[PDB]
DNA sequence: AATCTTTCCCACAGT
DNA sequence: TTACTGTGGGAAAGA
């Protein structure tokens, strides 16, 4: 029979957090396809297993006498109803696979949507299914034009770049750090935080405008490009008098602040600094290069973390709960905690650190508990005499541990 | 009338 | 050459 987390195996665990990761990255926005069209989603969504659990299972499954088929993550995705209408992705040799061919016929009715990412070994154990982010369908791009707030980008939001032609030989190339500087890949893509500035040089808020000076920085290494002012094209032209909110999808430019013309320029998989010209016609526009012109897309992420506290188990990890925040009450005689997030299920407990703690589950959405008393934590103390910080961990009954970001902190009485 | 969003159409450059 | 395929741009339709 499963067997329940004991003391022991979670300090164990504290100790190492091994655990195993799924990100699915994706854009927040898909471009709905008409007809026999398929407009693929761009960036592709793409699924990450992160976390050094995953080299730890292979390890034990091999050992237990799975080849390395078996041993194999196996991963489909599809978009959210029925069927094996589910696309196969690969995962061998690497940590990550993108979803290429992905698309949503306009005869689907639904507004919004979730990736469905289903996922086993290959000797066909069920790991489970891990869902998307919330992406909203739209019929096209725009424009001009902050009412839809859907539509807009905020500052200190993530944004994907990418450089199309209507049609090339050479793939798609999408912003991305890796070897240490940024390249155009054409088999990955970054997530960069859009950072408005106070443009006489800090972090301004609100929707970013076409004119205005921004920063970017990859959401994964940090890296950052210099100050860029986006601008507005349409075919080949940047516009230097546009200042309408940035949009969905549109096509874009990054002219390098204080220089004489540059702008952000892709060169087979380089990224190299491009100038453009004057354009005779009329004074308020620049002709620019075909690798100078990118379009833009909000990004996000969905990640979850699970660790098997007591060995391999049956059920599949999923629904992997996601704590948001936590809430202390006072309130009731008792000191409550209150977590708010997603997948809860009467069958966790929330421990602190390796002290298990009496919890109600309310919904999918709400968890109280009991904070255990200091000593607990602090043998001998009768009040908490100096702070003392505990992580907060979920677990299930099968002992599968769910890892949060989040600790609790016991303050002396003032 | 006017303006905006959705759907439909076409042509490009690659198979 | 003709036929077929995603994609951007622009026309038409619907709101």
């Amino acid at each position: 029979p499963p067997k329940r987390l004991t003391r022991e195996a979670m300090r164990n665990y504290l100790k190492e957090r091994g655990d195993q990761t799924v990100l699915i990255l994706h854009a927040k926005v898909a471009q709905k396809s008409y007809g026999n069209e398929k407009r693929f989603f761009c960036p592709p969504p793409c699924v990450y297993l992160m976390g050094s659990g995953w080299k730890k299972k292979k390890e034990q499954m091999e050992r237990d006498g799975c080849s390395e088929q078996e041993s194999q993550p196996c991963a489909f995705i599809g978009i959210g109803n029925s069927d094996q209408e589910m696309q196969q992705l690969n995962l061998e040799g690497k940590n990550y696979c993108t979803a290429k061919t992905l698309y949503i016929s306009d005869s689907d009715k639904r507004k919004h949507f979730m990736l469905s990412v289903k996922m086993f070994y290959g000797n066909s154990d069920d790991i489970g299914v891990f869902l998307s982010k919330r992406i909203k369908v739209i019929s096209k791009p725009s424009k001009k034009k902050l009412k839809n707030a859907d539509l807009c980008i905020a500052s200190g939001t993530k944004v994907a770049l990418f450089n199309r032609l209507r049609s090339q030989t050479v793939s798609t190339r999408y912003l991305h750090v890796e070897g240490g500087n940024f390249h155009a890949s054409s088999q990955q893509w970054g997530a960069f935080y859009i950072h408005l500035l106070d443009d006489d040089e800090t972090v301004r808020d609100g929707y970013i405008h076409y004119g205005q000076t921004v920063k970017l920085v990859c959401s994964v290494t940090g890296m950052a490009l210099p100050r860029l002012i986006i601008r507005k094209v349409d075919k080949q032209t940047a516009l230097l008098d546009a200042d309408d909110p940035v949009s969905q999808l549109h096509k874009c430019a990054f002219y390098l602040k204080d220089t004489e013309r540059m702008y952000l320029c892709l060169s087979q998989e380089r990224i190299i600094q491009f100038q453009a010209t004057p354009c005779p016609k009329e004074q308020n526009k620049e002709m620019i290069n075909d690798g100078a012109s990118w379009t833009i897309i909000s990004t996000d992420k969905a990640e979850y973390t699970f660790y098997e506290g007591m060995g391999p188990v049956l059920a599949p990890v999923t629904p992997v709960p996601v704590v948001e925040s936590l809430q202390l009450n006072g309130g009731g005689d008792v000191a409550m905690l209150e977590l708010t997030g997603q997948n809860f299920t009467p069958n966790l407990r929330v421990w602190f650190g390796d002290v298990e703690a009496e919890t109600m589950y309310r919904c999918g959405e709400s968890m109280l508990c009991v904070v255990p008393d200091i000593s607990a934590f602090r043998e001998g103390w009768r009040w908490v005499r100096q702070p003392v910080q505990v992580p907060v961990t979920l677990v299930r009954n099968d002992g599968v541990i769910y890892s949060t970001s989040l600790t609790f902190t016991y303050t002396p009485e003032p």
